[PDB]
């Protein structure tokens, strides 16, 4: 594959050092390169077959393609002995609802404002070469060891970038093509889909107010019912929070898709005209 | 490949008769089956590479898992010495728009019902299984021999199943999943890039009412932009035709896309409450 090593064992590169988490594809693992010391997140999957390999790819392939300073890059991805070994920068800090459980309080407004901001720059980004995250949440938020955030886990996301210029594709006069085609308003084109994004922006901003996520205590059978249901979710003691703050998660928690607004229309609101990090080196630094 | 035969020579299975016709993939051919004597449409491929074999899956795919009335069957596909061979069950009146060549003459208004409403059974079934044609024109629906039509040429459709099937899995509790989701409300479960294709139905209704389809007269460079410009087309001579075929066009030339009817929703208008393809028979028999 264009992006995995083959026929090389990953551990005469990087060493293990230890296990940072554990998840449904495994343990993953603190790496540290053998020649030049970088560290890195190992992620270790098992693979019963080599068709697996492509349930995979879309991920690898988000990583590899994608250059932002708020989204995590690809260092080294092998295939050995049955396992796909995916090596992804080092985010020191860890992931922001680790950060919370340790500390065992929310983030404060200051706070989440940079990692909204910040994240919100990785979805702007991603949305603009049309991938989809779809799975934004604050333990796919990571803190470097200055303060910042980027964005990690890609494995469900979707790339529409193959399929919109396979779908563009076409040969001879096109008497018959229809004029939401012709006008390039097609759904990989339109906003529609990426707006998912958002409204998990605004879950994920809530879970950084309350450290867990609107429903946690219901049966998790019933957190879907719940979402279809239900108007969307505030913050739960408002008093606590700025006018600004709960004025952006109402452009994010909208469900009138058409009428949540789009991470360009985000960008300009004010909760995010921020340009310091140092509300999060002070997190940081106390959980260091 | 699932459906690809390799390693076996197609000429030791299936005879060339003839030449059918002649496009940008190549000639395709009349074949006959040496032990069975059922003819085909044989497609031969030229691939560069096995990587071009992808390009094509697709196609194969929708071919070999439709079962419908009004679609035409694979019969076989063969990768040997750099080709691609694709056979399709054989419809021996060619396609609508050479009919309209060979009498140079449109066909009548009850024709098009005909012609309407089994195409329209294609569609329906294509798009309750999650397939867009996406190049719909009377040069891919053919004449059976008893006067019945089937909708071929799927080498630009989308099959949106696995990308479903791929994008409702998850694991563990979608706290932050947006409403749309839950709802199952994303663009591959909602109509809009499937009307798509009741438009160019619109259009190959007019091109089977006028021979031509709308524009026609233009430089092939001005007709997206003609397409964008207009209000939708109309008959040429309205005259001509009934308040059920002019009423018909005005649900599938409809440019906004909500407002435009479903494969569904056409089922119930009365230009296609039809039951007898008698005709289609009367026209297949003068150019036979
Ligand atoms: N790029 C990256 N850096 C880190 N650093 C990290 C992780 C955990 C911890 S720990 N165990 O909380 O102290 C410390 C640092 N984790 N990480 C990734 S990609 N983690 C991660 C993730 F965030 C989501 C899914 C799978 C994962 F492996
Ligand atoms: N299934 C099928 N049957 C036929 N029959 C046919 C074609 C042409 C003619 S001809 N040359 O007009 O008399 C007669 C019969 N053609 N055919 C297909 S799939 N034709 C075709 C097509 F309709 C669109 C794209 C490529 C194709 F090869
Ligand atoms: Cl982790
Ligand atoms: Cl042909």
């Amino acid at each position: 594959y264009e992006h995995v090593t083959r026929d090389l064992n990953p551990e005469d590169f990087w060493e293990i050092i230890g296990e940072l988490g554990d998840g449904a594809f495994g343990k993953v693992y603190k790496a540290q390169n053998k020649e030049t010391s970088v560290l890195a997140a190992a992620k270790v999957i098992d693979t019963k077959s080599e068709e697996e390999l492509e349930d995979y790819m879309v991920e690898i392939d988000i990583l590899a393609s994608c250059d932002h300073p708020n989204i995590v890059k690809l260092l080294d991805a092998f295939y050995y002995e049955n396992n796909l070994w995916i090596l992804i920068e080092f985010c020191a800090g860890g992931a922001v609802d680790a950060v919370m459980l340790e500390l065992e309080r929310p983030l404060t407004e200051s706070q989440i404002q940079v990692v909204c901001k910040q994240t919100l720059d990785a979805l702007n980004y991603l949305h603009d070469n049309k991938i989809i995250h779809r799975d934004l949440k604050a333990g796919n938020i990571l803190f470097t060891l200055d303060g910042d955030i980027k964005l990690a886990d890609f494995g469900v996301s979707a790339k529409n970038t193959r399929t919109i210029q396979r779908r563009d594709s076409f040969i001879g006069t096109p008497y018959w093509m229809a004029p939401e085609v012709v006008m390039c308003e097609t759904s990989k084109d339109r906003p529609y889909d990426y707006k998912a994004d958002v409204w998990s922006l605004g879950i994920t901003l809530i879970e950084m107010a309350e450290i867990e996520p609107p429903h946690h205590e219901l049966n998790p059978m019933r957190v879907l019912l719940k979402i279809a249901k239900s108007e969307p979710p505030t913050l739960a003691q408002p008093s606590r929070w700025s006018s600004n703050f709960k004025d952006f998660l109402k452009k994010c928690l909208e469900k009138n898709v058409d009428a949540r607004w789009t991470t360009s229309q985000l960008l300009q609101h004010p909760f995010v005209t921020v340009d310091s990090n140092k509300p999060i080196r002070e997190l940081i630094a106390e959980a260091k």
